[PDB]
């Protein structure tokens, strides 16, 4: 008879035990001896990797457990040999392929949001385990990708410290929207997560659009109510214009148009016959709605899907036994239910379902159509057991109901000769870790004693034999996800009777954290405490607390249960066998391959509070104090703790906190105001109790503003106001304020409820009426010689006559370093906004240049580079928005019509320059040089095929020789990642353009960069004809080229700058640094009070070019004290300037006085830059002046109408030629906004920004041919005595190249129409 049953399962994986069960049967010779080994063929040779060997006893099931394969085995021809042999005889010796299974290691990513915003924090955990849910120690590589799959941020060697490892990365503000993803680079394996980055924009008012999902085609009554709401809680009293239609391609698809008033949320029954005309299973039935505020003009929009179902009445089968075994009981748990979700007990269960049982044969023998009457239980799970026949091979069961009279098939006969067939079932649901289950075996013959044995994860776990029909069994943390208990017995003939049942087994986890809240309702802004308890010291701990809103979406981001079972399901993987009709198939069935010689025959953005991690040491309690956020909601916290001994451990439930008050305060404040200007603040009180309250609200009096209202009751003077708030939100009480005072104005409002109280305070920035002028002044004190011991220099201003009185602002900077005003303005240099392609990089390069400087210098503190840093990331990923699909990068990226080479070597160069601080994708380096590298002429005259934005390289005669010049430049850098740029022709086409003659001083420049940076013989030559061009005056050499049409400033030309940048770069490239000295004399001396130049390149390069030069001075030691006295300022202010203050930059605020003046006398050693800023308003301003663009602004609104104003803005330029990228800037009237998406983008509007009250036009290029575009205002706040606003047009790359224009609406609100019907509020 048969002897021995030695299963094992068919797969390997590395880090788990290979067990192999040996079962020696009754008619066993002896103690046999059972050697195991895993043979790998990796070449044609055999190398047997892992062995064991074992003596088992006859009529024993026992397990045979081979040492496990290292965790960093790679994929393998792997063996697995069984040979089994007693004193002289080998009963069996076999061998079988092992799959390969890679799921080694379980690694969570757990990212606070599934959802995030730009300037954002992604916070990040990461967590890898064993399979068994023990840390895992191991150096990790982490990577961040943006959807176009580009390196953004990568974090090399992390070791985990009890697998956790904690991290955080800063989203840029304008991110590439779409899903990112995280990769996580364990030894040879990469385990991802993605997190989606998306636009937030404000929703105004809210719709909500419930309607049932699952109805019937009987249901006489179907309603869809929409709840219109605004975003403070106030229901919008609005007509909806409503379409309701199908998807149903042969129905008509028309629209019942019931749009009528909603009235806060109306309901909208319906009719069936209605619905059927309509609908003449269907495609869904999408909802539209819409709701369209007159006055604002903004709808919102929302889709719904309604599915349908057939009748009022759903029967469905589950829970059925797939086997189809003779002689025993079928079994399914049938649920019955209706449309409407109301089973409603005896009413719809009218009396029995006949449940029409049809046994067949399978002829073409045993053909019985029986039904049997039972009633519906009030549950609907009513569980026919009704048995089955001898020889019955096809079950169909039609369950005959009122309503969905479905049908349910099964045919898988089981095959047995002898006819002898049991089954394993289980009662119990709630399989848990560590929690006995019953097991049943049903059984239509005699039953030897069972052996059972369990297989989980393709691991067999368990074995034993059971004597009875029932036993319990006890699951481990093993048989998680999914067990696969296979019960059998081998009869006297040899034959298998078995059964298998896959059991869905809860993890429990040994290690047990919970939290609680101090307070289970606590108020806004109130300090409670979060007290974590854990199993056992030394472990480590990782808690979100985030909104209640959120899991409404199904986040995936989190270490929650379901995640766990997710990542455990990955593990559970392998070929399914559909048929299960014999033994081996049975065995097979949940992977095992078995050896025996019996006979065995083949047949919503959801904001986070709480990212606590804690490493708990010797407490095993501890609490945390924080404070509850200031908005009104509920926050649910979770949790899971890691220690080395018990492992993870997960919070059962998040714990929840409720956020709740009597009452809510908004205000809403129009940001900015002109000064003279009378708003109207409204004060909206959310009121979230069941009854009315009076509330009473109070401004605080404050000497920067005054409050219209002369009240009439005595004493009061009108600050407070008391209203009735009723039940769920209703006030809008109106205060009509003047601000007296400039700048950043505090308001706040307490409101004193009888219950409670509460305040808010907000900032209102109150400005000064006209256009902002600036002025800035900079000396170089080079008190280096020790002769010049004593230096007198003078600064002076003239304010214009038109100056708007209290505007004026002067203040005087000291600093003691050549770069130094760069270094505090690296976050903002200039003033300009740089949304374009190019001028992204005014934060980005700047960053190299001053890390190299301090670098070489040795000054750099790690705070500063850390800044440095953050910026430099964030200008990366904001730059890499700009790159089309070819490689190229585009001054407004794909809406470009092609990339321009400029550009792209720009980008090319920073971002090879940035390689030693950040890392920066080089796939992204290796596009644009291929894409730039496909533009050189045959010639070497590189030509540019992108839009001109940049005139004086791209646009103009010469361009070839200048886009030649910057592009051999700027692919040097690129010769570490390939020695073999073949731009010698380049060269020599440069030399030549060279011995042509250069005229312009910018191209003559540009030439001499590049002759220096390629090391060319010519290059001597250009810089000895560009210096004799020069401007020797007073120690400074510097270049001025003429235009007439530029303003009269302060600050020379961008070309200007740039010459004398390039210049300097040039000698020193050449090694001379005595006759660069005057160069950057002059260059240092052209700043703004930002510390920037006029536009981004010429500051970039400037930047660059005193980064080189300032690092070759020697500033040792430098002891300065600087006095300044004047009329400016009486009291003589000092600065003292040391090695230590080197960089700090010391500012002083000065008297105003006409004309302001200032004497600064200086004593010491050592380089000091003193600068003056003056920052006034003209009063109001083609003609005469100079101006190169003609602006025109022609307002054109109806008088009668108050809360719309449409102004066309006309413009041209009147210059050589077309101007390059312009921008125009237009001041929005106080309280007016321009709604999203107003100003379609053109030709020539290439990029729309909305500021504060304020929109930036990005304009590709204006000539002469005039160009009007229109600005559509939509009041939002009323503003009474509106000051003109204006609007300037620039040309970005000269911004002395400036037109403004002041306007004004010829209709204003008086100054008590800002108040509303309150009484004793009497500005009139
Ligand atoms: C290049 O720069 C030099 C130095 O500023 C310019 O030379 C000056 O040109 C102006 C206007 O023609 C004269 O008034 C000065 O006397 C010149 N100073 C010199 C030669 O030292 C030169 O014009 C510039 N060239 C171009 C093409 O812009
Ligand atoms: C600031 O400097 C100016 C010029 O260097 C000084 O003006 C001179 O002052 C002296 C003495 O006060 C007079 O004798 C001269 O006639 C002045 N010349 C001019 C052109 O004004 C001024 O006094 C200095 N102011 C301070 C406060 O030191
Ligand atoms: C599993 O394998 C590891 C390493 O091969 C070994 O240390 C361990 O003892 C094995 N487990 C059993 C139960 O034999
Ligand atoms: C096992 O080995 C025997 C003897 O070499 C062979 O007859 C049989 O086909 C092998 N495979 C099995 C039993 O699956
Ligand atoms: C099967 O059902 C029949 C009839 O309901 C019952 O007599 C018998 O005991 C059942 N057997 C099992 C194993 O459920
Ligand atoms: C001005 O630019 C517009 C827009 O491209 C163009 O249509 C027009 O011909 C240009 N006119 C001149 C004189 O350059």
């Amino acid at each position: 008879g048969p002897r021995f049953l030695v299963t094992a399962p068919g797969i390997i994986r590395p880090g788990g035990n290979v067990t192999i069960g040996v079962e020696l049967l009754e008619h066993c010779p002896s103690q046999v001896t059972v050697k195991a080994e895993l043979l790998k063929t990796a070449s044609n040779l055999t190398v047997s990797v892992l062995e064991a060997e074992g003596v088992f006893e006859k009529g024993s099931f026992k397990t045979l457990t081979l040492p496990s394969l290292p965790l960093n085995s790679a994929d393998e021809i792997y063996e697995l040999r069984v040979t089994g042999r007693t004193q002289d005889e080998i009963l069996f010796s076999n061998s079988t392929r092992l799959s390969f299974e890679t799921k080694r290691i379980s690694v969570f990513i757990q990212t606070d949001k599934a959802l995030y915003k730009p300037k954002q924090e992604v916070k990040f955990r990461i967590v890898t385990l064993f399979s068994d849910f023990k840390p895992y120690k191991t150096s990790l590589n982490i990577l961040i990708k943006d959807p176009k799959s580009n390196l953004i941020q990568q974090w090399l060697s992390q070791q985990s410290d009890l697998g956790v490892i904690s991290k955080t990365f800063q989203l840029s503000s304008h991110p590439i929207l779409g899903d990112w993803s995280i990769q996580v680079q364990v030894n040879d394996q990469t385990y991802y997560q993605s997190f989606q980055v998306s636009e937030y924009v404000l929703p105004k008012f809210e719709v909500t659009l419930q309607t049932p999902l699952y109805c019937s085609m009987n249901s006489k009554h179907l309603n869809g109510t929409i709840t219109a709401k605004y975003t403070y809680g106030k229901p919008v009293k609005g007509d909806v214009t409503l379409t309701f239609l199908p998807l149903s391609f042969w129905g008509k698809k028309k629209n019942i148009t019931k749009t009528f008033k909603i009235n806060g949320s109306a309901n909208f029954s319906f009719n069936d016959e209605e619905m059927k005309n309509v609908m003449d299973s269907p495609g869904p039935v999408e909802i539209l709605t819409t709701v369209t505020e007159s006055v604002t003009g903004i709808s919102r929009n929302v889709s719904t899907n309604v599915f349908f179902k057939q009748h009022d009445y759903i029967i469905e089968f589950f829970d059925y036994t797939t086997v189809l075994k003779p002689s025993l009981n079928f079994t399914a748990t049938v649920k019955v239910t209706r449309a409407d979700g109301n089973q409603l007990t005896l009413e719809e269960r009218r009396n029995n379902v006949v449940i029409t049982v049809t046994q067949r044969n399978y002829t073409e023998k045993m053909e019985a159509v029986q039904k049997i009457n039972y009633t519906v239980p009030q549950s609907g799970t009513f569980k026919i057991e009704f048995p089955i026949l001898e020889d019955s091979s096809e079950l169909q069961l039609k369950a005959y109901f009122l309503g969905s009279k479905s049908s349910m098939a099964v045919h898988s006969l089981f095959k047995s000769p002898s006819k002898t067939y049991i089954q394993l079932k289980t009662r119990d649901e709630n399989i848990k870790v560590g929690s006995p289950f019953e097991l049943v075996v049903s059984g239509n013959k005699r039953l030897k004693e069972l052996s059972y044995m369990v297989v989980s994860r393709g691991q067999l776990v368990a074995v034993g034999k059971q004597n009875s029909t029932m036993f319990s069994l006890t699951p481990e943390n093993s048989w998680t996800p999914k067990a696969c208990v296979i019960v059998y017995y081998i009869e006297d003939d040899g034959e298998i009777i078995s059964d298998v049942l896959k059991i869905p087994v809860q993890l429990v986890f040994k290690n047990k954290i919970k939290l609680y809240w101090s307070k289970v309702k606590a108020e806004p802004s109130e300090k409670v405490s979060l007290r974590i308890s854990v199993t056992q010291p030394d472990s480590i701990v990782g808690i979100v607390a985030v909104d209640k809103s959120v899991n409404l979406m199904n986040a995936s981001n989190d270490i929650t249960m379901e995640n766990v079972v997710h990542e455990l399901e990955l593990y559970n993987t392998g070929y399914y066998l559909g048929m299960f009709m014999n033994s081996f198939a049975v065995f097979q069935e949940c992977g095992l391959w078995v050896l025996t010689d019996a006979n065995l025959t083949k047949d919503h953005f959801p904001e986070t509070w709480i990212w606590l991690d804690t490493n708990m040491g010797y407490r095993i309690y501890q609490e945390f104090e924080v404070t509850v956020p200031d908005s009104i909601t509920s926050w649910v916290a979770t949790g899971f703790v890691i220690s080395e001994d018990l492992g993870l451990g997960l919070t059962t439930t998040p714990v929840e906190l409720q956020a709740f008050q009597p009452f809510f305060i908004f205000l809403n404040l129009p940001y900015s105001v002109i000064r003279g200007e009378e708003f109207a603040l409204e004060i909206t009180i959310f009121n979230y109790l069941k009854d009315a309250t009076e509330v009473k609200v109070i401004i605080e009096k404050s000497d920067k503003f005054d409050i219209l209202m002369t009240s009439n009751e005595i004493n009061a003077t009108g600050h407070q106001q008391t209203l009735l708030v009723p039940s769920e939100d209703g006030a809008t009480v109106l205060f009509p304020i003047r601000p007296t005072h400039l700048g950043e104005i505090p308001i706040t409002v307490t409101a004193l409820s009888p219950t409670a109280s509460d305040a808010v305070t907000q900032m209102i920035l109150v400005k000064a009426e006209g256009i902002e002028k600036s002025y800035s002044q900079s000396i170089l004190l080079d008190l280096t010689d020790n002769r010049l011991q004593s230096t007198l220099k003078t600064l002076s201003f003239s304010f214009p006559p038109n100056t708007v009185t209290g505007s004026e602002r002067v203040q005087i900077t000291a600093i003691g370093d050549v770069l130094g005003p760069s270094i505090n303005g690296l976050a903002s240099l200039i003033r300009m906004p740089y949304g374009c392609g190019e001028q992204n990089m005014i934060n980005f390069a700047p960053n190299i240049y001053i890390l190299d400087y301090l670098t070489k210098k040795k000054q750099l503190t790690d705070n500063l580079k850390e800044k440095a840093l953050s910026f430099m990331r964030q200008g990366y990923q904001r730059e890499l928005l700009y790159q089309r699909e070819d490689g190229s990068f585009s001054a407004f990226g794909n809406y470009d019509p092609s990339g321009s080479t400029w550009l792209s070597a720009f980008v090319l160069r920073c971002f090879l320059e940035a390689d030693p601080y950040i890392d920066i994708d080089q796939n992204v380096l290796h596009r644009t040089y291929t894409w730039l590298k496909g533009h050189q002429k045959s010639n070497g005259e590189f030509w540019d095929p992108g839009r001109v934005i940049h005139s004086e390289l791209q646009g103009g005669n010469k361009s070839p020789v200048t886009l030649t010049a910057y592009i051999v430049t700027s692919l040097l850098g690129y010769r570490k990642y390939q020695p073999n740029i073949d731009v010698q022709e380049s060269i020599h086409f440069l030399e030549s353009e060279f011995s042509r003659g250069i005229s312009d001083n910018y191209t003559l420049a540009l030439i001499t960069y590049a002759l220096s940076s390629v090391g060319s013989p010519k290059a001597k030559e250009a810089l000895n004809m560009l210096t004799w061009r020069a401007e020797q005056e007073g120690g400074m050499q510097f270049w001025v080229s003429s235009e007439s049409k530029l303003s009269d400033s302060w600050q020379p030309r961008s070309l200007d700058i740039e010459v004398a940048a390039y210049a300097l770069l040039s000698h020193f490239l050449q090694f001379q640094t005595s006759e660069g000295i005057p160069i950057m004399r002059w260059l240092s001396r052209q700043r703004n009070s930002l510390g920037g130049f006029a536009s981004t390149q010429d500051t970039t390069v400037a930047l660059k070019a005193l980064s080189e030069f300032a690092a070759l001075m020697n500033t040792e030691r430098t002891n300065i004290q600087v006095t300044v006295t004047g009329p400016s300022s009486p009291s003589p202010v000092k600065f003292l300037i040391d090695t230590h203050n080197r960089l700090l930059l010391q500012t002083a605020e000065l008297a105003v006085v006409q004309p302001t003046a200032v004497n600064i006398s200086a004593n010491g050693f050592g380089f000091a830059i003193c600068q003056l800023n003056v920052v006034y308003n003209v009063k109001a301003s083609s003609i005469q002046n100079q101006e190169a663009f003609d602006l025109d602004v022609a307002v054109k609104e109806n008088k009668d109408d108050l809360n719309h104003v449409d102004l066309n803005v006309c413009t041209s330029f009147s210059g050589p030629g077309r101007s390059g990228m312009a921008l125009m800037e237009v001041n929005l009237l106080s309280g007016f906004m321009v709604p999203s998406e107003a100003i379609s983008l053109s030709e020539t509007v290439k990029k729309v920004e909305y500021d504060h009250g304020k929109l930036n036009l990005y304009l590709d290029s204006v000539n002469e041919t005039q160009f009007c575009v229109n600005i559509p205002a939509v009041r939002n706040f009323k503003v009474s005595n509106t000051q003109d606003a204006s609007v300037s047009i620039v040309d970005y790359y000269e911004p002395r190249r400036q037109a403004v224009r002041s306007y004004n609406s010829e209709v204003k609100l008086s100054s008590c129409d800002l108040c509303s019907d309150v009484q004793g509020c009497r500005p009139c």
